[PDB]
């Protein structure tokens, strides 16, 4: 079930206030997205660079306090473990009736950490692609789920923000806040950003290891997954399959069983089980009650791993 | 060591013809390459539709055999398991002194599936990525080896041919025949193709016999991976981690060792070892000896993965 452009109508925000909460990676696309589309748009954020750079995008930046004050839609696009402490500490003596509260992932709900109020509306549109793209594609896909419906309408007024960011456009599949919630972390942490980077450090490694040269590491373990990708993205893995060599096909055949086990298989199922059970939220929150002592040292180990260090000059020249 | 535009003069080709010898995902590109830069390119194919697309590309197509005689450059753009068949049927008895044999991956020089002569130059210019790219970035990368120098300048008659496709404007590093080939195969066999592949077909499975929507899984596992990939090729790991969520970074890292263990990085040193000792080059020659018994198969049923399968109607409307 895919609501499409007939679907919605952003009528149902003429003359209503979008509060904008947060002003980052999706706060900044959003924001300028419905801002095109005739959508009166409000941001509430902390003072601090997101507080300039969206004032001196145009438009009226104030304190979260007041933009739930002043709105009737309130978005949380805050980092996912500060939502919880603004949201009981600025949001929530605030709302009002009728207001709709929306999310674009379902992390806070699902696991507890938001107990919203009887009287206004929970909902989400949750954009696959990052801000910079959202903000682009419009000037020329999303989730939708429902988590509480108090007005009858917010399943339409979900759609008249998926709408008036203009995901209707493209199409927005409906789901649940458990089930964005689930599989949006699971995506990440055993495919797109854990498993991918893990596999192109191994790559790299093995090659430098070998006694080949670090930066001809570089190309075909890291530089050359782009122009891999963007393939599978226009047409599956048939249509990458088809660019490269007879050569390149038959090694994938016979070496991605290699790389990917059953027992690969059975530890992502143990990934999802401990997304599922609550224990990777509890895991990230204890994380950042503790001050992120293992954040930040995983980060800075990550940036100094040779083949973001090779990588600086490579990408420099061309 | 990377030659660059300073390095190269097309001069060495004023008067001299290039011979691509086929015409697809490669020959096509590079002879349009090489034609809009002032390269007089004669293609040499066997009849049929890469015959009639090059003719209708205005070239002058002719056989193989043709090609070979009334060039000075001749550049092996068939798929690598057919040059040996096609060379020495067509291509050695027709060899004079002086030639430049080029090749744009070196597997079958540095496995002696292709001996060439004394009294040509042997040498390559391997680009990083497909054609479509290489042709329509040089309208507005690559690896060099010289394997034989019979004439003093193969290697910059190489460079003639980089600068005449258009490669020392990115940038081309000087390799040999054997790194070239090894590390193209690893690359292509343990991350780009072989592994990420298998990781995202892995993820997909998990979603789908984990009882979520197979459209859902599509997203999160496959078709946000080329949001994923773009960033990290502008700026390596780092810029990707920044995009993504903090919730997202952490389970990249609290993730990614348990998908690819110490057992994932030994099979991948087996995988190169196996490459290294020409075992893989037997296997993939043998395979096409017995035709293709094993490739054809698991072709087939690549394409009927429910990922390529659901990932087609995901696609058509967006
Ligand atoms: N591409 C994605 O990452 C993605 C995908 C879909 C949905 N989402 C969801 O969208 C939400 C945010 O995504 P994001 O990646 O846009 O977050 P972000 O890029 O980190 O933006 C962070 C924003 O939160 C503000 N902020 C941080 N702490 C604050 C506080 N204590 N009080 C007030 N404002 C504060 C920052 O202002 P300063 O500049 O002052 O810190 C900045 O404007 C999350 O729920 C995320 O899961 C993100
Ligand atoms: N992106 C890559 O895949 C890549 C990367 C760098 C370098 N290379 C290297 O470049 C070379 C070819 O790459 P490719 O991927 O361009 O090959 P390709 O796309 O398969 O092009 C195949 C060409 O070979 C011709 N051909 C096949 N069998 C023939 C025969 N028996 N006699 C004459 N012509 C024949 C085909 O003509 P029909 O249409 O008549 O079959 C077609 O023109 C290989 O050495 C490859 O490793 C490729």
């Amino acid at each position: 079930k895919t609501y499409y452009e007939q679907d919605a109508n952003v009528g149902l925000l003429q003359g209503k206030t979008v509060a904008v909460i947060g002003y980052g990676s999706q706060g900044h696309a959003q924001a300028q997205n419905l801002r095109d589309s005739g959508v009166e748009v409000v941001v509430g954020v902390r003072p601090g660079k997101s507080f300039e750079v969206a004032k001196a995008d145009g438009f009226e930046v104030m304190s979260v306090s007041e933009a739930v004050r002043t709105a009737q839609v309130v978005q949380m696009l805050l980092p996912d473990e500060q939502q919880a402490h603004v949201y009981k500490a600025e949001v929530e003596e605030n709302l009002r009736e009728g207001q709709m509260l929306l999310f674009s992932h379902g992390f806070n709900i699902h696991f507890g950490q938001i107990n919203p109020p009887s009287y206004v509306d929970v909902a989400m549109v949750a954009p696959k692609s990052p801000g910079h793209l959202v903000r682009r594609v419009f000037q020329e896909p999303a989730l939708v789920a429902v988590h509480q419906d108090a007005t009858g309408t917010a399943l339409h007024v979900a759609l008249a923000y998926a709408k008036g960011v203009g995901c209707t456009r493209a199409g927005v599949i409906e789901t649940t806040f458990q089930e964005e919630t689930e599989t949006d972390l699971f995506g990440e942490q055993a495919v797109l950003c854990g498993g991918v980077t893990a596999l192109v450090k191994a790559g790299f490694e093995t090659l430098t290891e070998g006694g080949y040269r670090p930066e001809i590491a570089y190309f075909e373990c890291l530089h050359e997954l782009k122009l891999i990708v963007d393939l599978m993205y226009e047409g599956g893995l048939t249509n990458m399959r088809h660019s490269i060599s007879d050569t390149a096909e038959f090694g994938d055949y016979v070496t991605g069983s290699r790389i990917v086990t059953d027992e690969t298989k059975k530890e992502m199922k143990r990934v999802l089980t401990e997304i599922q059970q609550g224990e990777f939220a509890k895991k990230w929150i204890l994380e950042n009650q503790a001050g992120r002592p293992t954040y930040n040292a995983m980060k800075k180990a990550e940036q100094n791993h040779q083949l973001e260090k090779v990588g600086e000059e490579l990408r420099e020249m061309m």
